């Protein structure tokens, strides 16, 4: 059958919003009223992988464009990136490794750890306007929390 997808938003857990801030660059923010209906509206789908009850396997890409949230060797180091895609194969259930996140539920929230580099995982800084970035600690000053917001 067809890949599953879903419309989301995601907010850190200090409750920043993300943006498209420039040419494939994602950045967070506080935002509330007019400011945030420009956050960027994810097509989470679940793809092929390794699951558990709370470890979901999921790609990250952005409504209704062809580009996808990545996980990439850049300057010898795991990094994110947004990556673009044919969009007459995407998406596709069999997303490449690269595309793929496990979508961990612990205590309410959600991290997304790279499916490609075990223990990295999506996070932001706390200063405002800063990029969304692939980190390889948690319980540090940068955030690996997240929740979602469900949207038509
Ligand atoms: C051509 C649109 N470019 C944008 O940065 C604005 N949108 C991006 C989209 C993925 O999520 C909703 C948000 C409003």
């Amino acid at each position: 059958a067809p890949v599953r997808s879903l419309n989301c938003t995601l907010r850190d857990s200090q409750q920043k919003s993300l943006v498209m801030s420039g040419p494939y660059e994602l950045k967070a923010l506080h935002l509330q009223g007019q400011d945030m209906e420009q956050q960027v509206v994810f097509s989470m789908s679940f793809v092929q992988g390794e699951e558990s009850n709370d470890k979901i396997p999921v790609a990250l890409g952005l409504k209704e464009k062809n580009l996808y949230l990545s996980c990439v060797l850049k300057d010898d180091k795991p990094t994110l990136q947004l990556e673009s895609v044919d969009p007459k194969n995407y998406p596709k259930k069999k997303m490449e490794k690269r595309f793929v996140f496990n979508k961990i539920e612990i205590n309410n929230k959600l991290e997304f750890e790279s499916a490609q580099f075990p223990n990295w995982y999506i996070s932001t800084s706390q200063a405002e306007n800063m990029p969304v970035f692939l980190g390889g600690t948690k319980g540090g000053q940068d955030i690996t929390d997240f929740t979602m917001q469900f949207v038509s």
